[PDB]
């Protein structure tokens, strides 16, 4: 039994060498997450991408032998943590809110909160900024925001949230995020009742009052949930994540800068190369499964490692090396499945846009700071820094 958490940040900011090392016995491994997580993890690509869609590994809490919290059980109620019938029905609320057509229409708005942003970091005497706080947190948080309804004095709060569900100090923290969270969603959701607004969260309202048959509260609750939260610290990520490689690849920067049609294919190298998702979300088999010999019994939780399957060779050839031009068709940055991303045409959007802003203004942009003293966070479902000290002219 692997110990993560015995490995530090060493294992934090370079986790690819302990994962390939797990790969070259076999695809699945029993570990304790550096909370104490007792968990297997599934990596190699093709083991990887095959669990994402297999049906046998259900992401409903019922198949799982570790019981939610009761700070838990108020959220679950989502999509991403159920299976079909329920699942089918809850997204089909959503779909069409996220496909790519729709989103375009948000393009002018996204383009307005990055200018203005960016605007707003460029007027740093000294030319230096953290681009996390400047625009990767910044950015995210006020588009969904304004697609569900959440009121300007509100947002603040969710970085404190999200943080606590990321790096808690303590198990108790998460909890009572979670707690406090979950209280004012549900005194968000009551302000909308019979005032006729028009945002995602209105509708949603509308829906389960209307028929608590298509939409429970619960459900209702846990949608607001899901949508707010599955996209914070994930496009935040990669916006950080991106620009990180691409400062840290001086090469692979001067070809975007030549070449900005290019911009496309280096976001998805990103989301190949350092996406946010270092591991899924849990799932758990409905039965024994076994895999290549290894018998996973049902209920574990299981984490299937989308990062080292970004790193195998026959599937990605010289593996870690950042190149903006290569084919990057098949990465599971996004998922797999029937739970395969309902954000990802707004995380590309958001992503575009933003990496596009950065390189056309500000001029001789660099790393303000030496790959090695990057901070990246502890929990190994998420791949993402602390700070990103940047520089320009
Ligand atoms: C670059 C940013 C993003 C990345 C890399 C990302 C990644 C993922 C991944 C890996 C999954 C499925 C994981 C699993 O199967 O366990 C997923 C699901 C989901 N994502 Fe994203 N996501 C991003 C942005 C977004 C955005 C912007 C939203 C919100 C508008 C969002 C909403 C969701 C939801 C609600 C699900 C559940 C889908 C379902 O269960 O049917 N994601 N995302
Ligand atoms: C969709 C990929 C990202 O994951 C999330 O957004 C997960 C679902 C979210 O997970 C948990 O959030 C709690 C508030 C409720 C809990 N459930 C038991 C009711 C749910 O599993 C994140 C808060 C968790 C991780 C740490 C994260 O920040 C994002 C990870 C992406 C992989």
């Amino acid at each position: 039994v692997l110990d993560l958490g015995a490995l530090g940040q060493d294992f934090a900011a370079d986790p690819y060498p302990t994962y390939a090392r797990l790969r070259a016995e076999g695809p699945a491994h029993r570990v304790r997450t550096p909370e104490g997580d007792e968990v297997w993890l599934v990596v190699g690509y093709d083991r990887a991408r095959a669990v994402l869609a297999d049906p046998r590994f259900s992401k409903d809490w019922r198949n799982s032998t570790t019981p939610l919290t009761e700070a838990e059980a108020a959220l679950n109620h989502n999509m991403l943590e159920s299976d079909p019938p329920r699942h089918t029905r809850l997204r089909k609320l959503v779909a069409r809110e996220f496909t790519m057509r729709r989103v375009e229409l948000l393009r002018p708005r996204v383009q307005e909160i990055v200018d203005g942003l960016v605007d707003a970091m460029l007027a740093a005497p000294d030319g230096r900024a953290d681009l996390m706080e400047s625009l990767a947190w910044p950015l995210p948080i006020t588009v969904i925001s304004e697609l569900l309804g959440v009121p300007e004095p509100d947002r603040a709060a969710f970085r404190v949230w999200t943080d606590a569900f990321v790096f808690p100090d303590d198990p108790a923290q998460a909890q009572t995020a979670m707690a406090e969270m979950s209280g004012y969603l549900s005194r968000l959701i009551d302000s909308k009742r019979g005032q006729d607004g028009e945002d995602l969260l209105s509708a949603l309202v509308r829906t389960s009052d209307e028929d608590g048959s298509r939409l429970t509260s619960e459900e209702l609750l846990g949608m607001a949930h899901i949508l707010l939260v599955a996209g914070h610290e994930t496009t935040v990520n990669l916006i950080a994540n991106g620009m990180y490689a691409l400062l840290s690849h001086p090469d692979q920067l001067a070809a975007l800068r030549a070449d900005m049609t290019l911009l496309d294919g280096a976001v998805e190298e990103m989301l190949r190369y350092e996406g946010p998702v270092e591991s899924a979300t849990y799932r758990f088999p409905v039965e024994p499964v076994d895999l290549d010999g290894t018998v996973i019994p049902a209920g574990d939780t299981v984490l299937v490692v989308l990062a080292d399957a970004h790193r195998t060779p026959e599937r990605f050839p010289d593996p870690h090396r950042f190149d903006i031009r290569r084919d990057t068709a098949g990465h599971l940055a996004f998922g797999h499945g029937i739970h395969f991303c309902i954000g990802a045409p707004l995380a590309r959007l958001e992503a575009r846009i933003a990496v596009r802003a950065l390189l056309e203004r500000c001029p001789d942009l660099a790393l303000d700071v030496s790959p090695g003293e990057l901070v990246w966070y502890p929990n190994p479902m998420i791949r993402g820094l602390k700070a990103l000290p940047i520089r320009w002219r």
